[PDB]
């Protein structure tokens, strides 16, 4: 009972990034514990209770306990889904899995009081892509003309209006130990081909920015890259509206050197970055988690 | 060029609430548009265009075009699964309704400046029913000592700590009806069931709760202020809903609590005991009504059509 412990949530397949800033965090000899969400319900304990005013909350991993009045910070890296067991009965299956992702639910609120990088509701907002590009343009970011619809009749005639530069995307992809097929079947979102001279990859870490360069003119070569302080001041805006401390960026950078905004990943992969061209990301979240 | 439109969410199989509502709003000469989620994608067409901070979105339902412009508020009664398969599909059928939830999500940012009955974030966070409890303890509602957990030891603590007389029930419950009740039936606990190992309960975490003794059940519906609440009587067996009023002092904490939400409707169950404490069990934000205008003569259509037109 007594704020200390950075909450790190991720799943028990995680690593470097996990690692890298999990020693972050020791350097500065605050402590943390390694809460793998994919490790419930079999292996945690959750303990929640309530009694009027009163309630306590605590978790047990690995053979250590931790009250939740004990976290001053929760690093969200990763929320897995619970392993259920391999066979189990089909009928119990769902009503578990549905079941111990309420039981998540309830455990947040719990963690309320502590510093969130970044807080759930947030990062569920924000994935919300037809949202995304409204707050991009709101805050001075070139967004892509788009065009989202199911009538193919439209998008036909948009198509024929971008001149055949145009591009199909899916609103929750296929990110979410690997996935890889096509939805050919269901577009509706449509965008205009942007003239490309170099594809960013900009994470932003509390208002620092560390940006690798695909140049088009874990994926391949990443070239280091600087953002012009305008464009920082773009995204410091647009996090701040988001609510978000920490978000991976893509963006296109054209001919005249326009910086388009394609989309935000709040919980997009940084480790390669970090890997390729030593950019000291582990040590910006690991400072904005005691920053609070 | 006229925001005057009511927007009512719900599906193309909901029948009476839906009507209800739509002529209440009527008789306010308040235009309505029905719109049926889950007649989207295959019928219902979505157009939303995005340019460099300008946008625009409309919907076609029925031969009938909307622009969000012309919504000046927003029945959330119900958020249905995009129907496809006519040619049903795989494994392909379940990305395309999340393609198709995008979409809606997407379009809901449009509304936000019509008035909402009720936003889908305080829907959705209230739908946190661990949420509901500090909450309710906090504005004086008295509540059940509740534990959840897949923890068996601490299962027993508790079942030690109120004298043996506890409650089950599933957090999340699986029945025949979306977002499932409080009391159409749960399960009084004996230590055996405790002792049981834990079955399951390792893996499939549980809500238990002192058992409270019960005089009647009731299911309150809070709009705007306004409570109507029926009693299930049986006499498998034949339930039947009969009238209740609530104490003012209570109706006070339900409005404090609402506040709380950020929500204007909501259906709350409630035990009263024997000696008439009014104990807090849990708020569905989407919870059925229907059955208590008809069966108790509640005018609720007439109160949910207030609160949209009243912004």
């Amino acid at each position: 009972l007594q704020r200390d412990v950075v909450l790190l949530i991720t799943h028990s397949g995680d690593y470097f990034t996990i690692d890298r800033v999990a020693a972050a965090l020791s350097r500065r000899n605050v402590q943390s514990f390694r809460l793998d969400t994919d490790k419930f319900p079999m292996t945690v304990k959750i303990q929640a209770y309530f009694h009027q005013s009163n309630s306590h909350h605590q978790i047990e991993y690995g053979d250590i306990t931790l009250n939740t009045e004990q976290v001053q910070a929760v690093w969200m890296r990763r929320l897995w889904q619970p392993h259920l067991s391999p066979e189990l009965a089909p009928q119990y299956r769902d009503a578990c899995t549905k079941e111990s992702l309420a039981v998540w639910d309830g455990f947040w609120d719990s963690l309320r009081h502590a510093h969130w990088v970044d807080d759930l509701q947030k990062i569920n907002a924000a994935e919300n892509k037809l949202y995304q590009l409204r707050v991009a343009a709101e805050v001075g970011l070139v967004i892509p003309p788009t065009l989202v619809t199911n009538n193919p009749k439209e998008a036909r005639e948009f198509f024929e209006q971008v001149n055949g530069k145009m591009i199909t995307k899916l609103l929750k992809p296929l990110s979410y130990l690997l996935d890889a097929e096509t939805l050919r079947y269901c577009p509706m979102v449509f965008q205009a081909q942007i003239p490309k001279q170099q594809e960013l990859r900009a994470v932003y870490v509390n208002g620092n920015l560390f940006v690798g360069a695909l140049d088009a003119s874990e994926s391949c070569t990443w070239q280091p890259y600087e953002l012009p302080k305008e464009i920082i001041q773009h995204l410091d805006q647009f996090m701040a509206r988001l609510g978000l401390t920490f978000g991976a960026f893509d963006f296109i950078v054209t001919p005249l050197e326009e910086y388009v905004f394609l989309e935000i990943n709040p919980t997009g992969e940084w480790g390669m970055l970090e890997r390729d061209l030593n950019y000291p990301i582990s040590e910006a979240i690991a400072d904005s988690l005691i920053q609070n």
